[PDB]
Formats: structure tokens, sequence, C-alpha cells
């Protein structure tokens, strides 16, 4: 009872809120590393480096 | 004259004084008993036994 019910969902929201975040992040640094969907033979490459 | 009227003064002064917080405290006490403002269905009570 040291603290309403109220508080402790806002606080377990929030600790959802981020343990979302930290996995939304992790997949976007892993992505900086973009790997080839398949074992075929790719041609050229239709980006430049230091493109956008 | 047997006492100066700063005295009867300070005296009906701290009378007051006491007058006073006992309807504030009177007041308070009644307010424990949390009482329905209305007749109807009331619903689901958003707080807990012993919660503060």
């Amino acid at each position: 009872q040291a603290v309403s019910k109220q508080q402790y969902a806002d606080a377990n929201a929030a600790y959802l809120q981020s343990k979302a975040a930290v996995e939304q992040a992790r997949i976007n640094l892993r992505y900086t590393k973009v790997l080839s969907p398949i074992s075929g033979r790719i041609g050229r490459s239709a980006v430049t480096e230091g493109a956008l």
C-alpha cells in the first residue's frame, strides 16, 4: 500500500515503453549492416557510396 | 481591577483561537465518513482498502 495502483501502473507503463524503444534501437543498429537476402548473383549498385 | 486589561485581552485571545481550532477539528473529523452525493448505481471502487 506504500504506493497507489495508479503510480505502479504509470511506472510499469514507462518500463514497457522503454523495453520497446530499446528493441527498436537494437534492430536499427543491426541494419547498419545491409546483408544479402538470397545467394544469387548481384550486379550493379544503383546506390552510390556516401549517398542518402 | 484585579487584573490588567492586557491580561484579560491575552486571555480572551487564546479562548478565541481555541474555539477556532475546535471548529476546524470538528469539520475534518466529519469528513472522515465519505458519503454518497446521490442515489444510484455505484461502480468499481478505484481505490483499495488500506490505500492512502
